[PDB]
């Protein structure tokens, strides 16, 4: 099964993904419910998410370059709002906001 | 437990750092099992979570409780040099004492 860790400290995307990488494992990309309330459970505050529209405005992908099915975006969510929004975090009440990939957020980690 | 192996070597603070950015710990093998389980996950020599920096010879976990089953290279450990209270797994799943400012894989533990 996946299994979720979340960080202590906040931190841009790439730094995330360092992170997770660092342990062999990746930025959780809950694929359904299940897994978005389970990822839920062990983020404390706003978290990063493993996916990104940095290829194409509007289209969301993985951070392997797989677009995604699930979604759980917050009403009037994603906006892309100012310079750009192209990363995404589970806030605290479960749904997704799109942000900018270098602002800091914790991270929460998948391995299976 | 789960267990995660690093890809980059680091001294033993620098790997309870990584082990405890994501709320874990470094991997403390509590019988032969764990030890196994352990040395698969590692590619190559890695941090335990145990050593003796508190007392000489007494070796214990990172919360300081002391630890019961040991795996032991053999001759070991020996404290040589000026010092090894930091402990390594082996590639052949044994143990060594090795110097806690040394640079060694680390495979974390998580619950
Ligand atoms: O900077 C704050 C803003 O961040 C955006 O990502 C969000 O869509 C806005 O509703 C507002 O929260
Ligand atoms: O530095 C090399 C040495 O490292 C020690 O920890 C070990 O006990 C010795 O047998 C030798 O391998
Ligand atoms: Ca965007
Ligand atoms: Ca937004
Ligand atoms: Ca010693
Ligand atoms: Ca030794
Ligand atoms: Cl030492």
């Amino acid at each position: 099964k996946k299994y979720f860790m979340s960080s202590v400290r906040r931190m841009p995307l790439n730094r995330a993904k360092a992170l997770c990488s660092e342990l062999q494992g990746t930025v959780a990309t809950p694929r359904n419910a299940e897994e978005n309330r389970a990822i839920q459970n062990v983020a404390k505050d706003v978290a990063f998410l493993g996916i990104t529209d940095q290829r194409t405005e509007n289209v969301f992908e993985d951070l392997t370059g797989n677009r995604v099915r699930y979604t759980n975006w917050n009403e009037g969510e994603p906006n892309n709002v100012g310079s750009g929004e192209n990363c995404v975090v589970l806030l605290t009440n479960g749904k997704w906001n799109d942000v900018p990939c270098s602002d800091s957020f914790l991270v929460v980690c998948e391995f299976s």
